[PDB]
């Protein structure tokens, strides 16, 4: 069978972007990696040098078969939108193609029509301060990296996609509880995620027959995470102690969840908000 | 390598159960069925004549393989708690070892531990009557049989299970919006068994390592669903003209959901409901 | 002109019942007592002695007034659902007209037709153990009194009851999220009394222009709270600690939101589950 | 009492605004308008008229108190934000200090600090598109205006508010379920304003002890539902005739619901989004 996935947002081997794309492989999808221009030369050269090589072992047979890696900023939707303090940027500079539309003419161009398309990322300028202090440009930047890039993900991605094809992006229970430390408007962009799944799930089922859900994921410490204000050592230790489940939170916990979700054998699922956490969601008091 | 599931709730080919069944067979799963008293003889017989055997069919080079079909009613804890009436009634009379105490035993003895658990049945005396106008034993008999069953179910199997090992239930969305016709107390039996699922995730998370979730499925035209009135042909025109996915709902739909919840890649997931249902749940107003 | 409401789960001043009881009295409602008969010889003889006089201070300048007081067990449904044992039973054998239908029936011929209707109350022979150990009969025994009982209030009440009139219950956020503690299925019959006043809303809203509603409540240190086991020192002490509002959560607080239910100015809310718990609920992570 | 309140979002007489202005008039709570500047001479010369003067009376003794009306645009945080094109508008040019923290000190130093504020406004460029066809800044547009006003808001306009303050904000259903009409991001921006009210509860409440909620009303033929695509047409139809309640919801109806959140009352109770809409969101299937 001729599965392709794309998966928006790996920047290392740490975060849910490789978890994903690890547990895709074990199911001989191929995969394309759409990487942030200010880190892809970095991944680039450690892929080359094979810092990765022992990430990328699926078992005693299977290696991970990664078909492409591109550049990808899902800041922009087409050529235009760059603005001249980015384009002139030293990272950007040695870059093109970049764009979402960009990027969707370029894997059409290269490998046809996919069936399969990740959203594993997020940014939010002022994540460092409380929703209270979150200045406009800092909240909607939120909303612009977060959410809205997942909307134009899909906008220009069915063009290139199969009928019956399967969607999937992530989130966190922050945007239904309050997690303080979670600032910057993420907490938002992550309630506006949610919702906009079930909006996009009606237009693109009716439409198109496509799928699309999002997985509530509980802590992992990726780069990213790392950015919040120990707070993830914090999340960590009290989701292994509290959580129904008391084991640790794996990367690929997360992909093989999403591997289900995107592939024909979740057929009736749409729209949902899917917590793969150990159940910590469910807790009321700790105990 | 000894993936054994009991499925606590088939009388027939048309209903979930089946389908579950099914699409666990496809895995390979060995399958053992609970059937309900007042159904068995007639199931057996039907199965003994070949009745069943069209529906067997997995894709015409593979059947479904059962391993065992024991009686068994849920409105029963143990031995000492069937009333002599039911002891000595035409259908019970002369079957055994079919209370759910009994059952897990049993099957404990002939199999060893086993590693998945279904619980794929409801009840309800005055499901024909809304709630409003449903008596006191009317209400208690939808809770004990649809939602008590399920927690007695975990108590007595949680012995003969594996560490790591998964429970699944059926549940429906009337539980949270309302849906008049579904009567009885039969909401609230929906309602409870989803709370319930939420706090046994807790209890066998934590003590044995075992997870539990339940699905809410879309409607199917079973034989429970036409005798609740029609009803269920209004449910299913509903759902086929107004879901996002504009698709026949089928129980293999169903069953293969269950089987990705009741095997190891859904090790994170625990104490959800999660909604089959070609994406229903998440409209407000149809078009 | 004319406010009276009947409270139906009062035996002494300790509980939520008498907070929502002093705030409708601050609005010249006209108050009835529904008194459990295991309490209610205890109750008359401590208000006949004074006991009672200082708790029925409004403001030094108001007094509590109360239009009647009845025994009420919310168990029976009508006189012929009474067993001979509890009909002769001590505390019993002197009470009269204390079923749901008889104490609907005796209110209408003293005092007319009435606009509100409170359920306060709820009970569980096993809420001492984790649901996982609850018997089928303790399960159904707190479904029994703490849910069905409302589904007959409302059925023998909207009787007696004017178009427009409203109606409310308290449940506890155990419902919806794990409190470990909250056992005997009191969590399942919360979760079923949320449902239910879902189905609930819709029947008396169509047929009837009745509303019905329910607080999800904070801790408070009731008779009932502290007999749970300590379980409430803790839930108190923690939500102190952590809700938004970190005050003491008073049973006026929870009577003044009761007052505005049952009054005409929430004429536009029906069927919801309305949190007055100082907003501890929207919380994921303590800090 | 020196009870005042801000209400932010008022153009005419026949949206939630003005409900809400009337409702709490009844209760002699100090009334301020601000109108968004494109409208605001047109306002003043319908007020002047007495366009409104029958719009205004409370009853047989009582007409509105308007304290005063001044020119408000949420687009703006400072005065530094306004834009040229802005500026030089024929609208905008003849008025000034209209910035969100302008209007805070302006208010401030012409009558001192308040205790109830209500955000109803919402904006969006592209509400006439799906979701799926929103452009970027027609997204950004809708947070801008309609979710980040309110942080914006609270943080300008706590430091002129008492401790026990309370703050509304108004929401529409179409955040949690879909709702096709509801373009533009609209349906995102509402599921980001659910979520902010949890966060800011947190903040406010820890901080200033100072409540938040918002009110999810039904659907109301103000100037802005007219812009909808007879959208608000279908919408008042399908709510008066599936509904628990058949009654025609009014912006008064909304009104008494923010009057009892805005005052003491309810002092238990933050974080919220409360259902005030004839009970239409708990309804699954249509009857
Ligand atoms: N790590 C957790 O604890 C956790 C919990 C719940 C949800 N999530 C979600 O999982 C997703 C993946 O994050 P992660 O935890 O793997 O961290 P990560 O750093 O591994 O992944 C985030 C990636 O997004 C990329 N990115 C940032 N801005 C971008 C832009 N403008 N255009 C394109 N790419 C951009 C970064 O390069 C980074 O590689 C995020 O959406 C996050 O919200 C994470
Ligand atoms: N059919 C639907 O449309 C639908 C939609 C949502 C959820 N569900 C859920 O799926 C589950 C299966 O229902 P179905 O639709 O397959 O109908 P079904 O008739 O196929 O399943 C019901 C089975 O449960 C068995 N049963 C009843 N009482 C029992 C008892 N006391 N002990 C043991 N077994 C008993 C019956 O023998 C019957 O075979 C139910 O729990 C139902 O609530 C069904
Ligand atoms: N106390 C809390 O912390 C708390 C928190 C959330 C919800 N609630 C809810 O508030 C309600 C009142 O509880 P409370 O905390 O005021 O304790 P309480 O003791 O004041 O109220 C319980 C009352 O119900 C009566 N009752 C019990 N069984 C009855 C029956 N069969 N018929 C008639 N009356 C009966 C008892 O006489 C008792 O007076 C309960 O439904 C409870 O679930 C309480
Ligand atoms: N009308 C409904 O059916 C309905 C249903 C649910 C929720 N709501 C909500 O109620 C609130 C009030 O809307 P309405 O229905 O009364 O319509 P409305 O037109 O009466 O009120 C909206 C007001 O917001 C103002 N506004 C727009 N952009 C602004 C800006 N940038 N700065 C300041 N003010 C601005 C407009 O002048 C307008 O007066 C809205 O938030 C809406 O989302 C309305
Ligand atoms: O522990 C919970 C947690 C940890 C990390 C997360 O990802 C991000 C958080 C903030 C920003 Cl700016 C970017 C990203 Cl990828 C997240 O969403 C939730
Ligand atoms: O269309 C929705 C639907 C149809 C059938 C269902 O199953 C039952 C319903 C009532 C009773 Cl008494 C027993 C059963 Cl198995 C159900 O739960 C939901
Ligand atoms: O702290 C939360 C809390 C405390 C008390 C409660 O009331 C009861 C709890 C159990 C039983 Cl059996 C009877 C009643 Cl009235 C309750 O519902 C929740
Ligand atoms: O019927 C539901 C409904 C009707 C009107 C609404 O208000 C707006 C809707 C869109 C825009 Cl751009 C601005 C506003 Cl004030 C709304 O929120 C929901």
């Amino acid at each position: 069978n001729e599965d392709i996935c794309f998966i928006a947002g790996i920047g290392d081997t740490n975060g849910y972007g490789w978890g994903i794309a690890k547990e895709l492989s074990k199911r001989n999808v191929k995969i394309i990696f759409g990487i942030w221009p200010p880190v892809y030369n970095i991944f680039m050269k450690n892929y080359k040098n094979g810092k990765f090589d022992n990430d990328m072992i699926i078992d005693k047979d299977k290696k991970m078969n990664i078909l492409d890696m591109l550049p990808f900023d899902a800041s922009f939707d087409t050529a235009n939108d760059i603005d001249e303090e980015t384009k002139n940027n030293k990272r950007y500079n040695m870059l093109q193609n970049y764009t979402i539309e960009d990027v969707a003419n370029l894997i059409h161009q290269k490998y046809g029509k996919i069936n399969m398309l990740v959203h594993s990322l997020a940014n939010a300028k002022e994540v460092q301060k409380d929703l209270l202090n979150t200045s406009r440009k800092g909240y909607l930047d939120a909303l612009s990296k977060s959410s809205y890039s997942l909307i134009s993900l899909c906008k220009y991605f069915v063009n290139i996609m199969k009928p019956q094809s399967s969607i999937i992006s992530l989130t966190y229970h922050a945007s239904q509880k309050v997690v303080p430390g979670y600032g910057g408007g993420m907490s938002s962009a992550k309630a506006a995620l949610e919702s906009d799944t079930r909006v996009l799930a009606y237009h693109l089922g009716r439409n198109y027959n496509i799928r699309i859900n999002t997985i509530s994921a509980g802590p992992l410490k990726s780069r990213a995470a790392t950015a919040i204000n120990t707070f993830i050592d914090y999340a960590i230790e009290y989701s292994e102690k509290y959580a129904p489940l008391r084991q640790k939170l794996l990367s690929t916990d997360i992909g093989s969840v999403a591997s289900f979700l995107l592939s024909r054998e979740s057929r009736a699922i749409t729209g949902q908000t899917i917590y793969v956490d150990n159940g910590l969601n469910i807790m009321f008091l700790p105990d």
